[PDB]
């Protein structure tokens, strides 16, 4: 009967996508009517995820995925967590690649980060889910679903943050 | 990578597309929190007609944002006529008097917008940290494009869905009712 909920200021939420794998998939005799494909976001997915162990990463919190799109953040308990996001989507980056030339594919990662107030929360009574809901984060899926292949889109706000820390953001603020 | 395949499983997006614009976070909002409490309550209504005998075959796959995601046929005890899409839009209509229900409790007026689609899938458990299961497929990103490309208050289904639903019964524009 009660909603599930906490609230956290200053929260970095990423939105890092593979916007080609929606291509990629088919379904048909050499796949094995999508298997394979699932087989390789899998392997994907869980080379992702393999980054969270490392101690560098020890802040940071997958929340879910959404079909191919991860979603993580650092803040669940300033800006140190805030680079600790962009350490993270570089790590995504590289699993990607070290798959690509394995498995033989050009995937890109298209990341969305930003940062701010957030309410996490489970909704829903059958099967119930922890998301975090917001406007920072709306925001930072807004950042990846118009962002730019291979790169991190960061808000205007975020970006300064991001030069107090050291990474120079390309001014539209994206970084590499 | 756990997986099992099915084949002919009506799959639903049903969406209420103007609650990112309602959601507000504001003094006389609680910063967002009455937002997901009313959410939370919509989510939690409509997964109460799951416990209807009259949709035991339906089945949450999740909840994307405020998007609902459920399916029919799905039951895994080696079978392999098309009612289980027409259980679906049964589904659907009771998410609507659902939605309903909550508008006129919460003074609101929020329009769900379904998509439906039937079709050969792959249910898969994705992920070693928070592993998270679904129904993949392309049946499945076109149950979702018939959501994201349809119409407030409307079922929109595809030409194939559309001729089953008219074997059992449905009336079909050029859209289910
Ligand atoms: C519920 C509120 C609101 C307005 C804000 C929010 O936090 C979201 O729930 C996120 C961003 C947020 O929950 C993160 C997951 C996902 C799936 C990316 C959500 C959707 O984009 C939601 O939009 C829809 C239409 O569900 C959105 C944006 O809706
Ligand atoms: C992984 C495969 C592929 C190509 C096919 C598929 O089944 C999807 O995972 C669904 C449709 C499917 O898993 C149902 C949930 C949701 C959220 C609707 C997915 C996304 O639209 C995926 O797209 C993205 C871009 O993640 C999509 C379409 O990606």
């Amino acid at each position: 009967e009660e909603l599930y909920h906490q609230s956290y200021d200053c929260v970095c939420v990423m939105f890092a996508s593979i916007p080609d794998f929606k291509e990629f998939y088919t379904e048909s005799d050499v796949n094995k009517e999508g298997l394979e494909c699932l087989r390789l976001l899998n392997e994907i997915i869980a080379d992702f995820d393999d980054l969270l162990s490392k101690p560098k990463f020890s802040g940071v919190e997958k929340i879910k995925t959404i079909g191919s799109t991860y979603m993580a953040a650092t803040g669940l308990s300033q800006y140190m967590h805030i680079g600790t996001m962009v350490e993270f989507a570089y790590a995504l980056v590289g699993k990607l690649d070290a798959i690509n030339k394995h498995s033989f594919n050009d995937f890109k990662l298209r990341v969305g980060i930003n940062h701010g107030p957030v309410i996490a929360g489970v909704i829903g009574a059958q099967k119930p889910q922890y998301d975090i809901w917001g406007n920072t984060v709306n925001v930072a899926s807004r950042m990846d679903s118009t962002g730019v292949l291979d790169k991190i889109q960061v808000t205007e706000e975020t970006s300064l943050i991001l030069q107090t820390l050291g990474y120079t953001c390309t001014c539209t603020y994206f970084v590499n």
